[PDB]
């Protein structure tokens, strides 16, 4: 479930309750108000309440694929350690990033990629990226590597988490998501955070809410 | 080391230089100004920019620190699994993390405070205090705890990294700092992120930074 003092739980609902004073009126329902509310606690951030964007499918189509046990991949390493095992194992999610795996760094050098852009590969050669979740928290060309995948073969994932942080392609990366979603009729569920903020942390919490949201039946 | 693709190189670079020209005019040194910058890269925000805060011996001390293979406590896991093992190793210094122990779990229900203070608290119960660089990137109450033994005892680590992100307390622990410092003629050199903002990837960014400038010299 989770293990958090329950002074800790009565500093995070007295920050919740903060934070909805503060952010004011917004235009989300209370499944969703929940995740973005939990990127702002987890950032002391308010612009999250903007350039958070979710689909209309997103929370169902992702909770579902969590109850079903669904595999979760995600780029960097960090926001696997950020999850509760005892949260997942309920449900009986498999979690995967071969960011660091000894051949994804291998065809990165030698493509002149990225390890990340490897990495998204390898979950496909197994087809991982089939009815999960993906969570990109940090490498654009991850999330583009997505767009591509889409297009090009039909990797229909359970739900794109696309919230990396960049300078160069993050802008980008996450915009193309919204282009796959005006084109096609019934598109790939997504939370993206648009522009250039974003982040392990970001994504964790996404996770977090989306999980609690689940946990709620 | 680090492994990190050529490609991903060239866009760390351009994502600096854009942070450079963007940033403007600041009050930073050289050394310190990469820090900084660094913050600001890994989140896209520049608010860092005006509420970073770095002592005048902050580098100096905490770079020294790294050197002499010091240990390196954090307040949250989510920390230490962000670091290259690859280069602490060089210097050999250990990394320590008791918030999901089994006593400081318990002692924590206990005493009824934090899972984040009963393992400041443990932490204290080995010396790892001393001449060591404390990283606290998420629990206010962790750097609240180090404030009282920087009071009660006199424990003296070797840096301070205390960025925690928060809402009830994370403004005040960052301020009781500034606080010893005033008091005291020599204080512990710190980097933390004024007001209520901060977060483990703003602690990693931290890190990062410092053991770069670490391996110029
Ligand atoms: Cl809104
Ligand atoms: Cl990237
Ligand atoms: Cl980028
Ligand atoms: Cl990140
Ligand atoms: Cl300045
Ligand atoms: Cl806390
Ligand atoms: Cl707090
Ligand atoms: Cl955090």
């Amino acid at each position: 479930m989770r293990q958090i003092t329950n002074l800790g739980r009565n500093i995070e609902n007295k920050s919740f309750s903060i934070i909805d004073e503060e952010a004011g009126p917004h235009s989300f329902a209370q499944e969703e108000w929940e995740v973005v509310r939990r990127i702002i606690h987890a950032t002391a951030d308010f612009d999250y309440k903007n350039i958070t964007k979710i689909h209309p499918q997103a929370i169902d189509s992702g909770i579902q694929a969590l109850k079903k046990g669904c595999p979760i991949v995600c780029d960097v390493q960090m926001i696997l350690s950020g999850l509760n095992p005892e949260r997942l194992k309920v449900y009986g999610c498999k979690t995967y990033c071969f960011i660091s795996d000894e051949d994804v760094i291998e065809n990165a050098k030698r493509k002149n990629s990225t390890r990340a852009i490897e990495s998204i590969q390898k979950a496909n050669s197994f087809n991982l990226l089939n009815e999960s979740i993906i969570v990109i928290g940090n490498a654009p060309t991850a999330l583009l590597e997505i767009e591509k995948l889409i297009r090009q073969e039909g990797i229909k994932p359970a739900l794109i988490v696309g919230v990396p942080v960049g300078f160069v392609s993050a802008k980008e990366s996450k915009e193309s998501i919204l282009k796959l979603e005006y084109y096609n009729v019934t598109s790939i569920p997504y939370i993206l955070t648009m522009g250039r903020k974003g982040g392990s942390t970001i994504a964790v919490a996404i996770l977090h809410a989306l999980l609690l949201l689940s946990s709620k039946r």
